[PDB]
Formats: structure tokens, sequence, C-alpha cells
């Protein structure tokens, strides 16, 4: 989508995976989806400088809305959880320097089971526009058929740019046309900024295992594509939370940057170990994530339950991941030829690679003939930035 | 088995799970299986007060053998990974204080290929109690039937005995013996301290998830034997490693302790993170686990993926542990009426609840009358312990 937007992948934050559709501040007034809640998100986002580090976009995801439409035709907060509403929450969001993101469906309803936005897109985006939103996310719950969704999809698009107002604009689109037929990805990639491809991801090492697994399944149809203006989405950064242990959680920052995949944290940033804050803020890392150029990664070479990864960077640089798939024994060592790493473009003649991940130790100068050896730990991916002499 | 021995459950260190059948000292002397991994596993266990904290058992796991039997028709340490012999390695544990386990095979062969003890037995129990060996792991891989099996088992517990030397047992019987009818754990008890019942572990969280499920789902046939000089064995402790989350390995310290269960931990002992240090060396934990009651606690309740187990202790106490099995979303609130607890005595009248784990905050006194609230971490366990005003 050329709306001059996400010309790197949109980093920020989005309630949805950690705090799911919680209704009751009763009694947990902690969870419970409010403004209190994106408020003391977005007063903390400045404070522990995630916007410093490149976290912009406050993201409200599912069950922000009211039960049902107003007078007029349109959407409202739910008068209760968002009292002051979102124009004011947007407002405020602004005012310390960040951007709000808001949820909506294509169909007949939300997947919470609030109301959807089939007929309603033209009136639906001037609203948001009207708040003062920055990006919106569009999912697929609750419509017809393919030919729908897939107008509804491209309408809302369309709407957006209508009401003249930069809105980043994120689809699930692809995932909700499988399995009934695979979906023209650059038809999407005109239309939105980014899009998700796969299942739902939980706090889980099983979930980020599949995810790898299939977006590695399936790189031909996918990689190709992606490029400023328009991304990949596999999905929310769960680092931070109690499903992964450290070296999965590196798993994961390490391969969404060799993914130039979006980076939505969805976590408690006022409950998060030092050492998760100190990952999704490494600078180095995040940078490749948000090389300039743009060119997604992809898996290079598989089996020996080993995998490698690698990304064109600017500058004839390269990012390469290293993962041990094995969750048995101890950390296994692991070597490539240094020629058929980038391409065979990178070391050639010579290569100066530093350790990024799991710790930034500088390794030395490395020969075109000469091999890479490492050692991974079970689950943990070693990831590797390469410069040339030149 | 009534040797007198394994009175509460061994603890020790095994090196099978993270060290595995490494044979590779050219290119790895660091994982490499050799004597200087056992010699600087004892050296540490008593620097960094493992053996204060009651684990005592130096254990060697498979592939310490040379290929094949010397002349006399006994077996051998590998020349070149053991120069010195077991006899001596032996010798210099006991030094530092410590106690020697050994891994040898009930069939034709080891499970990694190695000289297997059928026909032998009589002669190799004197080897082993000739070297002054404190324990032995004896496998099941390579053997003819469950007649066969059976026997080996019998008639090494009868050698063992004869050598009259003390040596802790611990049999891998009853997990030979399904799918091909289920073991008579009575049978069993009378010649092993201890036995393996489930598959073996890895370094996840599935793994454990599905040894607690499975032991879950059999107590009737094996809560009920276990006792005093005769343990369940869900297998190692794999604390420390790559694996699991901070909360997964809370699970497991936690749910072994329930368990009755040996605590041999499979980890290196060099590098080990500090709190999971913290952890495998909690006392009131590690206590629970060594209660000298001795009697195996249980899983009480079941279901909206929350799981209790309890087990009674000495003294009228009992320990309760609270498991939150989502994988998504935050943290869980849990309640059960303490009086539906502790078979409905602990708390009769009154309760003094101290939680242990993840934390270690004494909460209130409890009326019999009372509920207990508490908020478990997804895939976390909250570790109760409970006391009588009597």
């Amino acid at each position: 989508l050329d709306n001059g937007l996400a010309r790197t992948p949109t980093m920020g934050w989005l309630h949805w995976e950690r705090f799911m559709c919680n209704l009751d501040c009763q009694e947990e007034p902690d969870s419970c989806i409010s403004e209190k809640l994106f408020m003391e998100m977005a007063e903390l986002m400045v404070s522990e400088g995630w916007k410093d580090a490149g976290y912009e976009y406050l993201c409200i995801d599912d069950c922000w809305m009211a039960p049902q439409r107003d007078s007029e035709g349109r959407l409202q907060a739910d008068p209760q959880r968002f009292p002051h509403g979102i124009r004011q929450l947007a407002n405020y969001v602004h005012s310390k320097g960040l951007k709000l993101g808001i949820y909506a469906d294509v169909g007949n309803k939300t997947c919470a089971g609030f109301p959807g936005s089939f007929g309603y897109y033209d009136i639906d985006a001037q609203t948001f526009a009207d708040w003062g939103v920055d990006l919106l996310k569009f999912d697929g719950c609750y419509c017809d058929s393919l030919e729908n969704l897939a107008d509804g999809y491209k309408h809302m698009s369309l709407a957006l740019n209508r009401t003249g107002r930069s809105i980043v604009y994120s689809c699930e689109w692809p995932l909700y046309m499988w399995p009934f037929q695979k979906p023209n990805y650059t038809e999407i990639r005109q239309y939105c900024n980014h899009w998700r491809n796969f299942a739902d991801i939980d706090d889980s090492w099983k979930s980020i295992k599949s995810i790898l697994d299939w977006t590695s399944f399936n790189q031909e149809r996918i990689v190709d594509v992606a490029g400023p203006g328009g991304w990949n989405d596999p999905d929310m950064l769960v680092i931070g939370n109690f499903g992964l242990s450290w070296n999965q959680q590196v798993t994961q920052m390490a391969l969404w940057a060799i993914m130039a995949a979006p980076l939505f944290m969805s976590n408690d940033l006022r409950h998060i170990s030092p050492q998760a804050k100190a990952l999704l803020q490494d600078k180095d890392v995040i940078a490749i994530n948000q090389d300039p150029l743009g060119k997604q990664g992809y898996q290079l070479r598989q089996g020996d339950n080993f995998e490698v990864w690698e990304r064109p960077l600017s500058g004839l640089a390269w990012a390469v991941a290293m993962i041990n798939r094995q969750e048995i024994g101890g950390p296994r060592s692991y070597t490539i030829a240094v020629a058929s790493l980038g391409k065979g473009v990178a070391c050639n003649p010579a290569c100066f690679i530093t350790q990024l991940l799991p710790v930034k130790r500088k390794l030395g100068f490395y020969e075109w003939t000469s091999r890479l050896r490492s050692h991974i730990n079970p689950t943990g991916t070693v990831l590797l930035q390469l410069e040339n002499t030149m």
C-alpha cells in the first residue's frame, strides 16, 4: 500500500495476546480493557524509552466498543470502560509523542462478537479519521464469502485514503483466505501496509516453532513481495511474559528481525523482567528489523535440527541467524562455509562478523575461504551481522 | 526394596539429559563424557553447596564403558575417556564427601550400543561393589521378552545384595513393560529403590506437561505403592538449561516435590543462572520432597485449564500446588474452599498457609470455613504449605 507509510516494519504495542478480551473491572481492574490501561501503557512507553527505542504505535485490539452502534450509525467506545471516548484518548497519546491504533472487522461482527463493519466502511473510516486514529487493524471474522471479504478489505482501504488522513492499514486478509485458495499477495500488497498470514500467536515455544516453520515452508510465496510500505506479519512479540525461556525469547526477537516483521509487543510494560526489556530494545537487533533497504530474509539451510536464516541489508551487509531446534542435550556446535553464506557475496574477499545475540561479541575477520564455527543453545538462535572490506 | 536405603527420594546429579552420549573430545572436550567432567561436577557440588542442600549422588549414565569386555569377562571404563578407571574416580568422589552412581542395562546391550549385562549379572554386580559404586541405574534396552527382562531386574537386585554392599537400585523396569501388560508395582517395589514409569524427559515444557499428565492419568496404579525405600521416578530435573521459562521451572520443582520424586539434576553446574540455583536449592521446597513421612501426593482437582495437587506431610502438614495450564493471556485468579483441601483435615478448625513458590510470602490464618484465593501464572504453579492450630 502506497500511502507513503510503514516504509519500515511498524513498531508498537498491541494489547491482545497479553490482555485478551477482559471485561471484568470489578474483580480485576488491572487487566480490564479500559482507558486506564492504555493511558498507563502510553505513560510508560515514554518513561522506559520504548519510544526512544522505536515503538511508536499504542494499539487497541478487540473489545473496545460498546455492544452496538449509536443513533447516527457510528461505533462508540464502551461507555463505562472508555468513559472519555477515543478522540480524547487519541489526543492524550499524541501529546506524549505517540500514535494510536484501533481495531475493527470486515464482516458482520468482530471476533469478540461486537459490531462489525459490513455496510459501514465509508462511515466507519470517517469516524476513525475523525478521532485521530493513526493505524487500524482490520480482522476477518463473521463474513459470508471470499468474494465479500476480498471486497471489504479493498473498500475499507480505499475509504481510509478518502478520509485524507495517514492511517497505517494492517490487514488480516490473507489468513482468512486459506484454505479457500491461496491469496494473491501482489493484490494484498496494493491495499495493505501489512498482513497476517498464519494462525495466532500464544505464549509458547510451540507457537513460535510453528510460525517459523510455516513462514519457512512458504517463502517463495511471500518473501519476495515484502518491501517498503508492505510487510508480512507473523504476529506479536510475546517476549516479556511467561511462556518462553531466554533462548526462546532470543529466537523470537532474532527471527522477527530476519523476517522484516512488524514489531508489536503484547506484554505488560508495568511488570517486565529487566532482561526482557534489554532484548526488546537491542539497538543493533532493532536496526536489522528496521534496515532501510527493506528486503525480507529467508531460510537458507535446514536439517540436523539446525536452521540457517539470513537477510540482505543496506551497504552490502547481511544478518545471519542460526537456530538450534534440538530440545535435548546441551549447546551444539555448528559450522558453515562463509562463502556459501550471503549468496557468496558477503565475505568476498573478506568479512567482518560481529555476533549480535545472544551476546554481541565481535568475532574476527573471515576470509572468503574461512569457516564459521558457532555454538547454539537448545531452542536458541545465534544472530550475526556481516560487513565487507570493500 | 528393603536394603534400608532411599528412605527418602534420592537426590543427586545425572549427566544424561544435559550431556547425552557425547564421545568427541577432539572438538568438544567440554561436553565429552570423561572423568574430567565428573571430577569437575563433583568438585562443584561441594563448592556451591549442592551437597549442603541435599544432592549427594554423582551419577554416571550411558557411554562410560569400553567397546567390549576384558579378559576376565568384566566391563571396563573407556580407556581414553576414563584413563584412571572407576575405582579411582569413585575414590575421588567419596573423598569430597559424595556418592557415585553407575549405569548398566538388563539386556544384550545398553541403549548406546555398548555391552549389556545379560548372562553377567553375578560378575557385574561384584565389579561394581568392587569399585565402590553407591548407586546403579539399570536400563532395559535390547532384550528378548518380558519374561527375560522381568528376570534380569530381579536377578540383578539379588546379586547386588549378595556383594554385601549398600547400593541404591534404580530400575527402568516398569517402562519397558508397557505396552505388553501393566506392571505389578508391588512386585517391582520389592526389588527396586525406584523406577522409571513414563517416557524420557527432554528440555521442554511439552515433556513436562506430558509426564505430569500421565502420572496424573495413572495415580491409583502408582501413587499408593510409593513409600520409604521405594519411589516412583518421573525422571530428571532439567531446571537450569534452555528449555523452560521461570514459571515452567517452578512447575517442575514444585511438582517433583508433590510427587515424592527422586531429584537427579541433569544440567551444567559450571554455567547455571543464579536464580535456577536458588530454586534448585529451595530448602522449604526440598523439605517437602523429603518429607520423612513418605506418602506420595496426587492430583485433587482438574479443569478450566487449572490443576490442583496436594501431598500429606508429617505432623499434619500438607503441600498444595496449583497449576495454570492456560498458555495465553495473563495470570489467572483461582479459589478453593480451604475445607475441600487436605482431605478436610488440614484447616480444621484452623490453618496457617505460607506460599512457598513462586515466592514465600506468609498468607494469614485460614478458618475451616475460609476460602483460599490465589493468582497463578500461565504455565506456572503456586506451591503452598499448610499447618494446624491443634
